[PDB]
This record gives structure tokens, C-alpha cells and sequence, in this order.
């Protein structure tokens, strides 16, 4: 009841966040700045009757049982919103984040059309990198709406939570939510080869049996997008080596030499003008000679091959990023200079 | 109604139905989705018909699981196995056709040497490609003529069962995964104590199931298996590289000697625009190739193949795409978007 | 009785009362106990005084395990941390305080510019030292200072809670561990969907709390966190050599990237014997400091900092015991017992 007005509040002033909790009224994020709404102070009471009013009995036993909870929820004719409540100094209380209905294009965040080349694979291993809020759920979300635009394929998204909806529009989507529609990320994988599938996007690589699905997946004729956490190609690269035993690391290498079809290492900037983020993103597509320097164990030399592979693979360095962020006065100088891995080669550059 | 469904699903010839909310039924026809011209379904529709093709006890299963497997037969027309689960709150399904009659070799498009491989006495045979390449169906037509002409025993463990064989001259039993047996490792643990001739294994899963398949294949026994590559080097380089480097010369010793034929497959769309057309790459040890084994010349075998033309019925892709060509059945394009070495088949022509 | 110990002990401005039997009761006073001038308890009496300010299914739970933390309130006076356990057969307690007031910065002997580094918007800050060292003290007054002028988010996880900081104009919400949240673990998990400025993290205790802090801190987030280490030198070497050292060159790029400030404090008797105070150590990267990071060379930190007075304001510890020296506020024994260097210290006298 409440909580629809708040957020009522919330939307009509171009709002990005609603914070609950004890002693404090509720304060919304405007262009950075936090401000308060006119109201009296939230107690206990208040943020739990408002965060437990538009829960479920199985969300309400989860967050009883663990004392944290995440969620998503929309509100029809006005937005959807990913939510976290957790609880602080014996009270209630929750967060709620704006997750916009209508997906931003490939073109407007930036990305170079060979980043959506790969994209238009019929199967094999995709994986975008980069740290949390590092912008991956929008580039998923564009894939994700293009596949569904072009193609004549089964989509099936399993997402932890489920963060963009995407209404039916040539393809059959099925989304399936990790704590309302499936018990788990196993039980799903246990069942999503007999649903007649051609893409998954997995959300995080949680476990084994999950990185083992993945695998079997992109080697059994799907296209498989999946996350990591790191910030380069190399790095990425000795992500995926060292997460193996090292009796089975030769038969993933031999994998992935097999099913990789793209690595893409992203990161969020702080934009010189204050409002968004702007991407730096180190790109390796695997060409034949990167599968053989795989297949070689001459792992060193795919620093040599992101060097010379600008026009072969279109993999573009952190500098020239700097360069074109700092034509069009996007970043400063010195935080770009500051942010490149390797100063040393931004010199020679 | 759900017959409606499934009749005219049938008689289209399609593979799987696809149910879910907010957009019509949609049913895969030689790989690509089609919607059926039918308002969307709601969660009410999928439930209601889902539901009416389960028992009770399935039902209280599907709801403490949001995961169920099942068959059932629609009479006069065919039986189907469907999977129901739920997404975004509601009812989804899906439902595969098992179909009853296998085509003949001759009707898949493989040639005769095929057939006199059915009547091989001993060894391995691997049948691999990507999901639906038409592995399973290569898999139907042995069994079928190989009941048909010999007095021996074939035992087929599935995960599911994907073609039914009533008894015709063999004694064939089926194994189904989850219900008859608890795994691969216990039908393979015991599989031996069947007087066997011929076994069907289903997926090469895990190391395990491979010794179990080299120790039939040395001991006289007939075992099919199937793999996930798309050529002869990437199976050969697959079973050897899982081994650790140290057991590898006598697993290619093994392969040197129980090896009796490998089948590569894919599935191509047709030129026409209506069905597909079979596309496979068979390798037949011989002296050359078993001494490459021997010479750790894994990369080299693939040149052998390109002189066994005459001597061994062999036929490279670019090869088979060329008289796919010259057949029409297939444009330029598909054939060079699938060509591991597209400037091959260019000279070849 | 309890309520007069109370009082006596927090007039005095005492830490911690320790009761137990055979002995009068001991108030910790700078860091030295005192007995006061009462008869010794018995096990009688401890069991009394804390049964006194236990829930009747507090002594079961004490009862039960032997251990018990609990907090209580002397109106008037000030709230109190209890911890009950046993000994020899009998009860025991030990009684904190926890201070409603925090002392400013200038009250600490702080340097202006830790103020200036209230008001940094990003990166990567460590209060170190001993335990009661006076590091929660400056997380203290750092927090104040942002919660009244900054219009941000302050999450703090705590086990146990330290300082009570009611809502001034920030947002500030505080999770106590084994009540609010499991552990460090899954408090970290969720903390980046609670659309965070500041996150005060506790123990710097395992390396998955490194990484979640040094993932905060390359996303433009404020985090703070403690080590136990005497000395800049050992802080830097104890955060890179826990790491393989496959992955320690990555790592120190990271620091090198992220750091704004590194406080080591230690605090020392008065030679007025009423009071105590603190010397700080401030490590604040240079160029030549971060080239250092990069070139592997630790063993010369300290040398650049011993340079680096005039321009990055940083002051070693030989030269804060000369200052209080010549304040007279410590004696030259106390100091040279302090002194990493004696020597050094003797030569800039």
C-alpha cells in the first residue's frame, strides 16, 4: 500500500534508489546525492510490514531462514526493480534498485560490432568478464533481446535473480528464477537438455556441477553465455585453466580450444561528465593460431598475440580505449593511465 | 485441444512442441521454431493441459519438484515424452516425439559400407556429432538390421530411451537411466555377466565409461558410443588428451587395435528449405593411420584420410558438400560456413 | 552491588571490569588492571551478579554451553557488553564498555590530513595495529565526520558492534555478525545490491574479504578495513605474500592502483602515567612509492617515506617519539623500546 506510494515517488522523481530502514525516513538518490522524503522516521515495524507486503510465504521463510534475502519484483504500468533486504541492528530493512523495462541497443553503450559478431554463433562458449555492476547484465540483455529478435531458437534463461524480462517476440523464452521457479542451479541443469534448448545464459559459475554444464552444453551444440570476475583476457585465460584439477586441466584446455568463440574483459568507468559509466574492454577471439598456442602450452605467447592481433581478430588494447575516451573528453587522462594493467606498454604505445 | 496439439505436430513432422505463456504454441520443423495460428497460451492454459497428462502422484511430484519427466501416448497417432517445469510463475512444457519406424541406411544417405560394418564381428564403432546430427538415428538403423540378420544378444542401456526395438531375431533388453538402473556405472559393472554380444552405452559421460568400452571392444564384444566433436582429429585428440600423458601410449595402443570405425555427423538444412540432409565423415584405420597413432602424428592423420578415397571408402566434408553441390541439395554459402578449411573445398572444386 | 561496579568503572574511565572468585573485582584503566577496595568474591557471588542480567533462557543457554555474550544497559550510566563463562567450577565475567561519544580527531592527536581523507570519494584505506590500539576510535571520528557532511550510504558489518551511530544525514545501517548475518561471507555476497558508498567490513581475516574489498574498491566504493601489523612495511607484506606467487604481480598492480592510505597506530602509556597516546604511521603512495609496488622492491618503501615528509606529509615513528619527546610526553626508554630502530631514532635526535 505504502510502498506502491513511495515508489510512485520514487519513479515520478526520476529516482535510481528507495532505502528502508529504522530511525531514518525514507531517502531516494538523486544524481548522486541522497535526499529524504517528507515523512516521519521508519521504525522496525515499518520497514518490515512494508518489505513483508509484497513477498510470498516461501520468499518470507527464505529471509526468515538466513536473515538475508534478494529479490526482483515489477509493478505493472510503472517499472521493475531488483531489491535487496537484509536486516541491521535487529530490524528490518531493505534496498530497492530501478531495472529499466526497455533494454539500451549494442550501439549506445559503445561496443565495436565485432562484440556482436560473435554474439551471431550458432554454438560454443561466450563469456563477458568483469567485476559486479561492471555492466554485464546489459550486455546480456541486448544479446538476449537480438537473439530473440533474429533468430528462430529456444532461449532459456536461468538468473539469479531474474533482472530483464523479454516478452515473446519471435523466439519461445523461458526464465526460470533460482528460489521461486527451480529449487536450484542444479536441479535445473539436472533437467535443461530435455527442454529442447539452443541458448542459456547461466548467470555465475556457482559450483562444479555448473562449469561441468556448461561445458557439456557448449559441446553438445548450444550456445552457452556465462560470467566471470576478472579483469583481463590473460588473466581470464588462467581463470578458466586453474579452476581445474590439475590432472583434468588438459581436457578443458582441450575443450575450450574446441568451444571458445569469444572472451570479453569489461569494466565501468566513472564518466567525466557525472552521469554513467564508460566501458574499457580488452577483447581475444580465438583464431586458429590462439588455439594452437593453446594446444602448444605456450600460454606466455598470447601476450605477444594480443599485441599483433588488432587486425586479425579485431582486438583492440587498453591505450587506444584511453585514446578515443579521451578525444571525445569522456575520462581524464590520468585516471585512464592509472587504470591501464601495464604502463609500461602505454608508453611504448 | 492437447490432441489437436500433438496430431498436428505429428503430421507436420515436427520434432518438439514448445508450450508456454504469452506467446502461441510453437513446434521445431527441421530445427527452426514456427508458431501455430492459435492465440498465446496463458499459465492457465499450460497448466491445465499439462496437468491433464499427469497423474496425481506426478502431480504432487511436479509441485515439489517444478521439474517433471513422463511419457504418454496419444492413440492412432504417436507416443510422446514430455518434461513440464515452471517459469516466471507458471506452467511450461515441452514434448518430444519418440517415433516408432527407423529409415533404412539408404534413406539417410550413408553409403553401403555402412551396412557392411553391421556385420563386423568386433570392435569400436563411434558415432558422434553435435545434439540431433543424426547420431540416435544411425544408432536405430544398425540395431535394426543387425536384429534383422544375426542370432545375437544386444542390451542398450539410455538415458532416455529414444527408439523401442519389439524383438525380431535378437533378444535386445533396454535399460532406462533414473528407473531400471541407478547409472552408467552399475549397468557397465554388471554388463558383463549378460552373455553379451552387442552393448549400447549411450554417452562417453566420464573416464569411467570409457575403460568399460575398451574392455568390451578387446574382448570380442560389440559396443557403440557416441562423442561431441565435429571431426575425426577433434574425437581422436578428445579420447586420448583426457588420459594423463603417462597412460596415453597405451590408450593409443588400445585404439590402434579395437578401432573399427568412426562416424562423424552433421546436420544440414536443405537448399530447398524442407528437411535435412545428412552430412558424414567416416574414418577406417589403416596401416598408415595406425602408425601414425603410433608416431604421435595426430595432426597428420587428417592427410591420410585425403588419399583413402580409393583404398577405404573415405570422403572428406569438403568432398561430400561438393556433391551436395553438385546435387544442388545445398548452396555455396552453408557449405563454406561449415567448411573447417573453407580454401580446401575451394581447390577441391 | 553490579550497579555501583558499573558506575565506578565507567567515573574512572575504565575498559573492562573482570570478575572472578578469589580476588577482588579488576578494572582494566589504561590498559593496567587496578583492584579495588572491596573483599574478594566467591563463585557465589559471581554466579549472582551475572544470573542478575541474564534472561531465564540466558542461563540455559549459559548453563548449557559454559559461555555466554550478552549486552545490558545502567541507566543514566552507560550499556555494557558481558561475556559470562566459567572457571573452576564457579562463574566468571568480563564487562566492557561501549562509549556513546566519539572523540574528534584533534582529541586523537590525528593530523589534519586524515580529515582531508574523510572527504576522498574513493578507495582502499586501512587502520591498522594491535588490538586497542585506538583503530576502531578512528574508524569512529572517520565515520562521524562523513555521516555529517556527506549525503551517502554507510554499511558497517561488526562482530561485535563497536560504536552506535544514529542517523545525522547519511544513511547508516549495521550488521551484527551471529545475529544479523551468518558471517563476513555472505554480508560480502550481497553488500554490492544495497547501493553502497561506504562499507566498514571488520577483520581483514581470509582472503575472500580480501577480495571483496578490493573489488569495492576498484568500483568507485569506499571501504575500510583492519590489520594487525606494527609497521607499513609489514601491512604491504602481509597483504601480497599471502598469495601464490603466480598471482602476487596482479595483486600489487591492484594496491598500487587503489590505495589512498595505509594507518599502522600503536598506542603508548603517558609518561604522566594517567592517559594514553597515540603514534601513527601514514603511508600514502607516491609515484615513486607505486614504481616501487612494481618493481618488487618492499625493503625500499621505507626509504621513500623517509622522504617523503615534506611533500605527502607521512612522519615515522622515531619522528612522533621525538615530537613527544620534546613534549615530554613519553620517555626516551618507552620509545627506544618501541623503536623499530633504536638507532635510527638516536640518530635524528
Amino acid at each position: 500500500a505504502n510502498m506502491h506510494q513511495l515508489l510512485t515517488e520514487l519513479v515520478n522523481r526520476g529516482g535510481s534508489d528507495l532505502h528502508l530502514t529504522t530511525n531514518s525516513p525514507p531517502q531516494i538518490r538523486i544524481d548522486g546525492k541522497l535526499l529524504p522524503l517528507d515523512m516521519p522516521p521508519l521504525n522496525a515495524v515499518d520497514t518490515k510490514q512494508l518489505c513483508y507486503s509484497i513477498l510470498t510465504e516461501q520468499q518470507k521463510h527464505k529471509f526468515e531462514e538466513n536473515n538475508e534475502l534478494d529479490l526482483s519484483f515489477g509493478i505493472k504500468g510503472l517499472s521493475r526493480f531488483r531489491g535487496n533486504v537484509f536486516v541491521q541492528r535487529g530490524a528490518v530493512a531493505g534496498v530497492f534498485r530501478v531495472i529499466p523495462y526497455k533494454i539500451l541497443s549494442f550501439e549506445e553503450l559503445g561496443l565495436p560490432p565485432v562484440v556482436r559478431e560473435l554474439a551471431e554463433k550458432p554454438r560454443g562458449l561466450v563469456l563477458v568478464t568483469g567485476p559486479t555492476g561492471s555492466g554485464k547484465s546489459t550486455t546480456l540483455a541486448a544479446i538476449i533481446d537480438k537473439i530473440n529478435t533474429d533468430r528462430h531458437e529456444h532461449i532459456v534463461t536461468v538468473e539469479d535473480p531474474i533482472e530483464y524480462l523479454h516478452p515473446h517476440k519471435s523466439c519461445v523464452v523461458n526464465q526460470r528464477e533460482v528460489g521461486a521457479d527451480t529449487k536450484s542451479f542444479k536441479n535445473a541443469l539436472k533437467y535443461i537438455l530435455r527442454q529442447d534448448p539452443d541458448v542459456v545464459l547461466v548467470g555465475e559459475l556457482r559450483d562444479l556441477e555448473t562449469i561441468e554444464a556448461a561445458l557439456t552444453l557448449a559441446e553438445t551444440g548450444h550456445l552457452c553465455f556465462a560470467t566471470l570476475h576478472t579483469n583481463s583476457a590473460v588473466q581470464t585465460i588462467n581463470r578458466i585453466v586453474d579452476v581445474f584439477p590439475s590432472y583434468q586441466q588438459p581436457q578443458v584446455r582441450a575443450q575450450l580450444s574446441f568451444v571458445l568463440e569469444g572472451v570479453l574483459s569489461q569494466t565501468l568507468l566513472p564518466k567525466a561528465s557525472g552521469t554513467g559509466r564508460v566501458l574499457a574492454i580488452e577483447v581475444m577471439v580465438p583464431n586458429p593460431a590462439i588455439r594452437n598456442l593453446i594446444r602448444e602450452d605456450k600460454i606466455h605467447q598470447i601476450y605477444s598475440q594480443m599485441q599483433v592481433g588488432q587486425e586479425k581478430f579485431g582486438m583492440m588494447t587498453m591505450n587506444q580505449c584511453l585514446y578515443g575516451l579521451l578525444q571525445k573528453r569522456h575520462i581524464t587522462m590520468d585516471v585512464g593511465m592509472g587504470r591501464s594493467p601495464d604502463p609500461d606498454e602505454l608508453k611504448q604505445m
